[PDB]
């Protein structure tokens, strides 16, 4: 198998230096897109025509052209509790772009 898909990735905000302004949560599930893009290319990675063309060119010239990439293609928000300019804990209900919703080959 080993095709491109969504897998678990728990991110700790202190590990990445963001606990300076994110009070809560301490960690969250961000997910990660793992695996490769290579033929045969499954339906669920929704391959673009350019990703297909690039994969073919990469097979013919592996050292000159790169492969198609397994990336997040749709993201979801989370809620974070942050300290505002006044230092008061404030809720950001939909903090966009924080968690993978779908993966794909691009
Ligand atoms: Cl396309
Ligand atoms: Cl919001
Ligand atoms: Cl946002
Ligand atoms: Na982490
Ligand atoms: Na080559
Ligand atoms: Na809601």
């Amino acid at each position: 198998g080993s095709h491109c898909q969504k897998t678990s990735l728990r991110v700790n905000f202190e590990d990445i230096g963001w606990d300076s302004w994110i009070i809560a949560p301490k960690e969250y599930e961000a997910y990660e897109c793992k695996g490769g893009c290579f033929f045969p290319l499954a339906d669920d990675v929704t391959p673009t025509k350019h990703a297909i063309v690039q994969t073919l060119v990469h097979l013919k010239f592996p050292t000159k052209v790169g492969k198609a990439c397994c990336v997040p293609t749709k993201l979801s928000p989370i809620s974070v509790l942050y300290k505002d300019d006044m230092g008061v804990p404030t809720l950001k209900y939909h903090y966009e772009g924080m968690s993978v919703a779908e993966c794909g080959c691009r």
